[PDB]
């Protein structure tokens, strides 16, 4: 439905009001910025030297049998064009494409009602619903802190510009889903903001001269992530054995691997893994212990593991190691690298050295196809034919704007689609090696694409404590809102990662957070950047106990869980769910940002606060049984006991898996 008068036009696509033009209440705004972009160690500094901003009040339709084209101008020297039409499947496409690449910014309003929520965006873990706020979308470290009043927040500023702010993350996207049930997808990769903020308009800053949009409307949220992912990929099944227990992250060599192992097992705690990201060497920094990353086993640190690996698969256990897309200066592979010109260039044309945290390293140049296959057959000669079962597939959101990439693109670009790139790097590594279904990487930058490329997200690096922004709490809302742009394997650190300023993970905070993965699609642990501060998970008897526990509740959800992955690789449909994708005329489950449905029948509400011995939460209109007493409920806000090991957990009687769900109060 496209109506127009002179310089003034409405659109709506299935009945939703898209856009609305006039010379008043213009949509479009074109102008030019000098962008000022800096990176310290991922953190970035992003300002704008706005040059213009300029709204193209004048505007010429003339319509094609498959379109209207529009001609906005404000005088002859300031114009662009809006291509309107559908693409190959029938979803709106806008294409809009400015006079000149002069004018390189872009802004496009699109209508709104004030009512209306919106989620998305990627990965986000201060907010779901993001209206009412701007979102800069910019992969980056996520911050440390996350809230400007908060203390971590301001020393991690003060130390390196690390505090970040609500909006940071690895994995924004420029996607999203309105409660008018569409959802846009912008094709961009350049910096934008996506401003939802204004009750009758979002705004869209686009830092280019062109942009595409499309958009797809549906009748449910399911179907509209049918659609979505239908877009944007759909992941694989998880491998069978992700289901069989917690993977052990342990660092140390392999006989503190074994001895650990074997301390879990022995008190009965289900072990599926063990997770050694030091399996190429380790190296100290004031940070803490971190990764050599020279993507190659260290036999001096790991003596053995090329037989252990199979011993322990023999007893159900899988190693899985660790890689990233940089290369250590100070090593074997970013020579070779550099000898063949596989990594990034600086402007002076040599090769660009990135400060990662007191070492340097080179970033392996994706855009060029020779490297591109090069590294992918790192991963498979050095990590599959080891005999990995898994690895983290970290980093990709560190590219600096001043690289120079072999494609011809500018890193101001490329910057943002680097995640996707190195996804299909490691996806394509298990497709030529036949390990799709057998073999779990997951990863923490993301971006476009990532919906079909990347196994499994992890939630990368939440605070030792427990705060909102960046801690335990934190975990859900970013589950949340990669669910609605399309990502439905989601898990987290067990007791977080960053361990600075005195956060020190407590005991405590370590079983709540297995209470919390046990209910999640993969359970897995970090010993953080300093694992001598941070309690884990074999620091007493009642720890590991605690954790046999919670690995035979997650191992008995083993067939709900599959068939829940199933159905996320069927049709979009995530593993942990948004409540008002099954109780969509519930009003009160569309504000809702720290609880979940784990499947359609598990509604969880993990406990995210301190000193708790009981738990507040939302049950919708259902009938509801306590998991860990029986206990029937029916809907509204309601308060129950939650100790460690019985966290809030409620189950719908009505379910096909009712007797399943009933046995976990007898564990
Ligand atoms: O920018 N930094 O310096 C930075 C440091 C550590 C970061 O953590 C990432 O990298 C760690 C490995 S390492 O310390 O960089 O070798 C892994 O243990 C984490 O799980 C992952 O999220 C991520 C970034
Ligand atoms: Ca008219
Ligand atoms: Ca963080």
């Amino acid at each position: 439905q496209f109506h127009q008068n002179n310089d003034s036009f409405t659109l709506h696509f299935q009945q939703r009001l898209i856009l609305t033009h006039s010379k008043d209440n213009p949509c479009l705004w074109i102008g030019s910025g000098i962008a000022d972009i800096d990176m310290f160690r991922g953190n970035f500094s992003i300002k704008d030297k706005l040059q213009e901003k300029i709204a193209l009040t004048d505007a010429i339709v003339s319509q094609s049998p498959d379109g209207w084209l529009i001609h906005f101008s404000r005088g002859s020297d300031i114009s662009a064009t809006l291509n309107i039409s559908a693409d190959d499947q029938g979803r709106l496409l806008l294409e809009l494409q400015n006079d000149n690449l002069n004018h390189n910014r872009i802004w496009l309003r699109l209508a709104a009602q004030p009512e209306d929520h919106i989620y998305g965006c990627g990965e986000q873990f201060s907010y779901f619903d993001l209206r009412g706020k701007p979102f800069p979308l910019w992969t980056s470290e996520q911050g440390v802190g996350r809230n400007k009043q908060t203390y971590v927040t301001w020393q991690a500023d003060c130390k390196e510009n690390a505090g970040g702010d609500y909006y940071w993350t690895f994995f924004p996207q420029p996607t999203f889903v309105s409660t008018q049930k569409y959802y846009c997808h912008v094709d961009n990769s350049c910096y934008m903001n996506f401003d939802f903020s204004a009750p009758e308009y979002h705004e869209l800053a686009l830092w280019e001269d062109k942009a595409t949009l499309r958009f797809e409307c549906a009748d449910t949220y399911i179907s509209l992530l049918e659609k979505l992912t239908a877009l944007l990929g759909r992941q694989p099944e998880l491998p069978d054995w992700i289901y069989d227990g917690v993977t052990l992250g342990i660092q140390g060599g392999t006989e503190v691997c074994q001895k650990k192992l074997d301390t879990m097992r022995n008190a009965g705690v289900k072990v599926n893994g063990i997770w050694a990201q030091d399996w190429s060497g380790i190296r100290m920094t004031s940070f803490g212990k971190r990764v050599m990353w020279n993507w190659k086993w260290n036999s001096e640190n790991y003596p053995q593991l090329d037989s252990r690996i199979k011993q322990w698969n023999q007893e159900g256990v899988q190693f899985l190691a660790y890689i990233n897309p940089y290369v250590a200066s100070d090593k074997d592979l970013c020579e070779e690298a550099a000898q063949h010109g596989y990594l990034a260039k600086d402007a002076s044309g040599g090769d660009y050295l990135v400060e990662f945290g007191e070492f340097y390293g080179g970033v392996v140049d994706l855009t060029n196809p020779e490297a591109y296959a090069w590294f992918k057959e790192v991963i498979k000669k050095n990590m599959i034919e080891l005999g990995c079962g898994g690895w983290m597939a970290d980093f990709g959101e560190y590219l600096p704007t001043d690289t120079y990439l072999h494609n011809g693109v500018s890193a101001e670009i490329m910057h943002n689609a680097w995640p996707a790139l190195w996804a299909k790097c490691n996806y394509e590594a298990l497709e030529e090696t036949g390990k799709l279904g057998e073999i779990l990487f997951f990863m923490r930058a993301g971006s476009t694409g990532s919906q079909k490329y990347s196994t499994m997200m992890w939630a990368g690096n939440q605070n030792v404590d427990w705060s909102l922004d960046d801690g335990l709490a934190s975990v859900v809302p970013a589950a949340l809102s990669l669910a609605m742009t399309g990502h439905g394997l989601h898990h987290s650190d067990i007791g977080g990662y960053t361990t600075l300023f005195e956060m020190k993970r407590s005991k405590e905070l370590l079983l709540r957070w297995c209470d919390f993965s046990a209910f999640t699609p993969m359970m897995r642990t970090h010993e953080g950047n300093r694992p001598g501060d941070n309690w884990q998970f074999d620091g007493d008897a009642e720890t590991i106990a605690h954790f046999a526990r919670m690995t035979t509740v997650f191992t008995t959800l083993k067939p709900y869980l599959k068939e829940a992955v199933a159905l996320n690789a069927k049709s979009g449909l995530p593993v942990m769910r948004p409540l008002f994708l099954h109780y969509e005329d519930d009003a009160h489950t569309y504000t809702l940002k720290y609880q979940y449905l784990l499947g359609r029948d598990i509604l969880v509400a993990p406990v995210h606060e301190e000193g708790r011995s009981d738990w507040t939460l939302y049950l919708p209109e259902d009938n509801w049984v306590h998991a860990w007493t029986g206990e029937a409920f029916r809907g509204g806000e309601v308060t129950v006991n939650a100790p460690i090991g019985k966290p809030p957990v409620f189950y719908r009687a009505d379910s096909e898996w009712a007797a399943l769900f009933a046995s976990l109060k007898s564990i």
